[PDB]
């Protein structure tokens, strides 16, 4: 089978199931919603919302992206001295790891989330508490037998649709739907046994290293934030299209470092360059060949995606301030959750240079304002979004907070089974949530917090605990006993 | 008083207090006599007190010299209290002449580092600060409290044991877990300055009862 | 010729000359700038640092404040009571003065600065050191034959951007330049003949009246100082924009004030009724109509902004205080040089109604940190700006300090002719330049006045007696 689909070349056909039409969000309350608020994203043809493409179509405006013409790669010897004082800092921060069992990998995944090519059963339905059993379990054990043995395995992703609540002009206008990268279970158990060691590693160094995968808001927030404001300018660059922008160049530098660094460099060097290769995306009714852009399918794939990310910023401000990397690096303070940045920095950074950079490489950076031109730096933290949340600060540190329309969106939309009509109320009575929205809009004061205090009782008394003091949950949610 | 409004049985607390707070009897062999004033350090919460003390009068002379409201001050200021012990950041221009003059009004003995009189100095980094007898350094890592090199060559010279008379009786008893923390805090000094500590802690080690990597060590008392 | 400049009605055609895009910084030293540092306004197309856009186009961006809607007039029962209390303060407090001479006039006036309309002429270039000859003497008789006539005379201002040391990003981020009103000679005979001695008769009592216009920092500053800390609770609200918010109402007050004040107040009447009306601003291409802001072009607009600046304080404060403002003005002290002011009063002044009260009026208060909200008070004089000094007291007294900012800015940069480089090396003309930093480094203490003295010496010796501190200290503080 020859062709070209959504400008991509055409493997073979495919064996994925069709896209998802149902959604996990429900209504709390009967009542209308208000005007401009948001909503689940396109369900396809059967949602009675609008009239729209099919899901197919939208998947094809979502793919167009990875056959766009590359940009260009940074100058060899900046790239190359930035990747070695990366990769040095790693050193002199990581401490060494066990290789992972087979037992290990398998029990490290989640059991919730969909196997992938080629049974496509969610992994639950083939566990026994100790390990794999059944297609899956013969899939993990021919997996695991290729890992050892050094084999190549050639990987085959699946595509599909996130289910979100986006703004409704995502629904009622240009309709845009976020693409989704499944692994199958063998890469799965491959890049789980190959790199969990370095990951568990980088993440047992949360807030040494600008990789900030794994930490938690509510302790390890703190102290990141604090480390940032230790600088004099603060910057977000807020990428458009991180994923599909990436160029396997970069990847493959990230990957290079990802595998010196684990304890089974070999073999995590057969499987990273079984998934820096050409990649096969099923879309349904073929298998595609996917020959740039980033494969956000394997588990460890953030990490290698917020190593990229580092690269690229070194790069860009070594070719600005045309300074040593580790300079640059001990004047600065980098935050990175994949697509998510945020950098800190003491140097003089001329940020029209900056974009410039930065959109040579391919990359797309976005002024708040949404306005064309140079990127912004500000002279303070407060404000800046990470990780969907809000960094501020106070007399007693800083911290990150949910803003004010999550808080009512978490109001208006819980989280539930699979259904067709995204205004059904949920009965099956969501306490947990409702506590943590308690805390987060404690965080916004003694007004905020006795609005949404109201509207929690409002809610709970239809179905289904009482509400404390302001000064008791801010506490608990600040300074956590 | 702030102690006892925040303690569960607040009733006893003040009787407790006023027993600890009253002109204190010390019994220095001879005579038990009547000590008015300073504070009493020997119960085992005096350092929480101790420190509360020191935290107010910190408060005061910055209230006294920016007349801002204490609350000002705190939010912009970050305080680090250890009994005597003390390190003050600030983001308010402080008259230092002022502060220095309101705390020794208050009868305390703020000196400076060059031993000479006259008011504090206030500086622009935190770097060099002492705080529980450790020099604060900071680094691409962050930051983190050092021990200086003559108390490690100290506590390579002296060892703890039983009571003697003689203080330069070599003890016999043969002590790794002293040796292992000074070799972490020599790890912070750098690669030569762990090899000659390294060589000391050996060449005193074939005597009695190994020496890691120079990163590996340091890797463990950074980030452990 | 009928149209719309910048928001602004057009009235006639531009006679205006090109704007300079000269600075008249120099470098002090060929060494790299340090980072952050503060460098010379925007030059123009002309400019190696930053390709930006027109004069003409900063100069519009700088005019659109004028013509925006105003902000409300305070209450008139409020207005009338504190215009009242000032005008009658500055009755027993002024001492009459005798009219100026057509001569005293004209040699009040500065002779650095351009004629204006129509000749646009160094005014030096037609002195002679007792009256004006040629064209400016025939403009300057023409001011002085239609003063004496009570004759009216519409003033001509031409526009102009101000050189001056702005943070970098006034030049390599959003770039923007000041506004300054140049006046025409004529106006300026008639306003001077007008307010001379009213303005020196302020500058008399510049100690007992908040208008300070006239004051020396280093004689007349600690007595204000110590008055101004007799008092329990001392603000600065640092406006933004002051010139561009004010409203042609509160200075036909401040107007009417003057002119009953003045030794000929029909002929300061007509002068105050020709400088208060629709202003005609001369931008270079056209010549527009300002129907608001104050005119800042005329030599006694300095003690006119004071004045208002006064009255909107003081409305302000009565509006919520509720007290009568000679009371408050016997319970506070006020000092006001134009846009800038530093307030001490002993009332119990809630600071969210009158930052409330202040914006109502148009103004545009900024707290320190830059946030929205209430306007900060504290309780000592310690740390308040007054005429670019901050506000310092020691066991000697009170005296004005010049910041440590600035002190290293002057170090990085020394007037001297207009050139177009701002990096260029002044080749001498500072004598009288570092000492006076000495001094006021002195004033922060023997380390960094060592610091500021090795740097003098290590410049210095590329030009060729650096007292003790203690001696230079006494010089500076008690002379």
């Amino acid at each position: 089978p020859s062709g070209t689909y959504a400008g991509l070349p055409i493997a073979d056909y495919g064996d994925a199931p069709p896209l998802s039409t149902k959604t996990m969000f429900w209504r709390t309350s009967p009542e209308k919603l208000p005007p401009g608020a948001w909503e689940p994203a396109y369900l396809g043809s059967k949602d009675e919302r609008v009239d729209g493409p099919s899901l197919q179509q939208v998947m094809r405006d979502q793919l167009k992206p990875y056959s766009e013409p590359r940009g260009l790669l940074p100058p060899q010897e900046i790239l190359d001295a930035v990747c070695d004082a990366i990769e040095n800092r790693l050193e002199n921060t990581l401490e060494p790891q066990k290789p992972w069992t087979f037992k290990k990998a398998c029990e490290s995944l989640d059991k919730n989330t969909s196997s992938g090519y080629p049974y496509h059963k969610q992994k639950s339905k083939d566990w026994t508490g100790s390990a794999f059993i059944g297609d899956l379990g013969d899939q993990a054990t021919h997996a695991n037998n290729m890992y050892e043995m050094g084999k190549s395995m050639r990987p085959i992703y699946t595509a599909a649709l996130k289910d979100e609540l986006v703004k409704p002009d995502k629904i009622y206008g240009k309709i845009k739907k976020r693409l989704l990268w499944g692994s199958d279970l063998g890469t799965m158990i491959r890049a789980a046994r190959a790199f969990g060691p370095f990951c568990d590693a980088l993440k047992e160094t949360c807030i040494f290293n600008p990789i900030r995968v794994g930490m938690s808001m509510n302790e390890d927030g703190p102290f990141i934030f604090a480390r940032h404001a230790n600088f004099r300018y603060h910057m977000d660059a807020d990428y458009t299209r991180w994923d599909s922008t990436q160029q396997r160049a970069i990847l493959k530098r990230a990957g290079d470092i990802m595998v010196r660094l684990s304890p089974e460099p070999d073999l995590a060097r057969v499987v990273m360059d079984d998934l820096l290769a050409p990649s096969l995306l099923d879309v349904g009714d073929y298998k595609i060949v996917v020959e740039e852009g980033l494969p956000s399918g394997c588990p460890c794939t953030t990490q290698l995606n917020s190593l990229a990310h580092w690269i690229l910023t070194l790069c860009a401000m070594v070719e600005v301030t045309r300074v040593d990397p580790d300079i640059v690096m001990q004047e600065s303070e980098f935050s990175f959750y994949g697509d998510d940045e945020v950098v800190s920095t003491n140097l003089e950074l001329d940020m029209v240079k900056y974009t410039m950079a930065l959109r040579r490489y391919g990359l797309l950076p976005t002024r708040a304002d949404k306005e064309e031109g140079p990127l912004e730096r500000r002279q303070t933290l407060q404000g800046i979004s990470f990780l969907r949340r809000a960094i501020v600060g106070d007399q007693f540190g800083w911290y990150g907070r949910l803003d004010r329309a999550s808080i009512d969106r978490q109001l208006l939309w819980t989280k539930g089974p699979n259904h067709q009509n995204p205004f059904e109320t949920l009965p099956g009575h969501r306490p947990s949530q409702l506590m943590a929205l308690l805390g987060e809009a404690a965080m916004h004061g003694e007004k905020y917090y006795r609005t949404v205090a109201s509207r929690v009782s409002k809610e709970a008394a239809q179905s289904g605990m009482v509400v404390p003091r302001h000064r008791s949950v801010l506490r608990w949610v600040r300074f956590g006993t």
